């Protein structure tokens, strides 16, 4: 965006927000969080037993399910329950990230309905520098200055414990937390045995098992190439199980893509080949290959999530930085401009802060506004409702020619 570029430009100003980018995003990054909510939305609905599989992948009930697959369930529960936790405990914190830089940007440069901080900063300034001023009223401008300087200082130090606790929340979501939660590494690699296994038994019995698994592969491989290289999203975040399981939900926005709707037509036709197919292909192809797309997913939450790590330190120490920045206003400045008798250079700087504060809020809002909103197993991951709406009304679950 300009935006964007505006954002880094600012970066340098003094009791400004700083560098809140991340490469061409915005710090929280809309596409960043999308894209991963949509691993996140396949993971949620992952069957757990054989019944749930079947009507997940779309099997006729006349169909046989070899019992290696059995392995399948527990992992596929460890993945759901990932997924739960990481919609209860993780993304919601990033929202209120999101939210923090809105509700300092609009503190310190006013509401557009509007004074905001900085500006009665700058007029208490005025107070301190009058001469018509009697000592009374320096004093209490002085106290007054720095009862407001230090109400920011405590939101400022509030949002940076709160980026530490999205980098501690994300070291849990990869490593696991000691407890009930398995960490995406551990699940990671259980997901790749189980892949080997399953492949070695099911996924090379015959010349067409090979050639079709491929092409799922493929599709996969080139629906994960368009989605990294769309950067800008214009449309509030939903998602889509057009694609079916095969290849798991996206951005419902990324639908309109040229190459996704070619993707579409192609998971048509492999859809019209499985359900006429010989009975071990069909069912090893819409297995097989679903887990294979999730195993694509899992090494993506990996990667992702550490990338995220990064980006949230980035913004604890910015906002370390912004309370430090403002601790040194309310004591040294504040007594620099006492013995000049000079303040106008820091009400400038405090004008000019303001401003970068603004762009920093909008981007803020814009995310907070576009973001998603919404051995036994049967009680680690009962059934539930998650996936039906997408049952009843994605193509793939059309069975009229059966």
């Amino acid at each position: 965006h300009s935006l964007i570029h505006t954002i880094k430009l600012n970066s340098n100003k003094k009791y400004g927000p700083g560098d809140m980018t991340n490469g061409n995003q915005f710090i929280i990054s809309k596409q960043e969080w999308a894209t991963i909510g949509a691993y996140i939305q396949t993971g949620l609905g992952l069957p757990v037993n054989e019944q749930q599989l079947r009507t997940h992948v779309n099997l006729s009930q006349d169909i046989s399910i070899p019992s290696d697959f059995s392995q399948l369930y527990d992992v596929y529960c460890s993945d759901k329950t990932s997924a739960e936790w990481w919609n209860k405990n993780l993304y919601p914190l990033i929202i209120k990230s999101a939210n923090d830089i809105a509700s300092y940007g609009f503190k310190v440069a006013g509401d557009p309905s509007i004074d905001g901080y900085f500006k009665k900063l700058q007029d208490e300034l005025d107070n301190i520098v009058d001469n018509n001023s009697d000592d009374d009223a320096i004093a209490k401008a002085i106290k007054d200055f720095k009862a407001r300087c230090g109400i920011l200082i405590k939101e400022a130090k509030q949002y940076e414990e709160a980026a530490k606790n999205i980098v501690t929340s994300l070291d849990q979501f990869l490593h696991g937390d000691q407890k009930k939660l398995e960490g995406v590494i551990n699940i990671q690699k259980r997901l790749k045995e189980v892949q080997t296994a399953l492949n070695q038994a099911h996924g090379e019995s015959s010349p067409a098992h090979k050639e079709l698994l491929e092409k799922v592969k493929n599709l996969k491989t080139t629906l994960e190439r368009t989605i990294k290289a769309e950067q800008d999203l214009e449309k509030k975040v939903e998602y889509s199980f057009l694609l079916g399981p095969l290849l798991g939900f996206v951005v419902y926005e990324i639908l309109e893509n040229t190459a996704v709707q070619h993707i579409k037509n192609q998971i048509d036709e492999i859809k019209k080949q499985l359900d006429s197919a010989q009975h071990d292909l069909d069912r090893d192809v819409k297995i097989i290959g679903m887990l294979n797309s999730i195993n694509t997913d899992i090494d993506n939450l990996y990667s992702q999530g550490q990338e995220a790590i990064k980006v949230f330190q980035k913004l604890q120490g910015i906002w370390a930085t912004i309370g430090a920045q403002i601790e040194n206003l309310r004591t040294t400045s504040l007594q620099e401009v006492q013995d000049s008798d000079d303040a106008d250079e820091i009400q400038i700087e405090l004008e000019d802060a303001s401003d970068a504060w603004l762009v920093v809020a909008q981007e803020a809002r814009d995310f907070t506004l576009n973001a998603y909103s919404t051995s036994n197993l049967e009680y680690k991951c009962p059934e539930n409702n998650f996936m039906i709406y997408w049952y009843n009304n994605s193509d793939w679950y059309n069975n009229s020619d059966w």
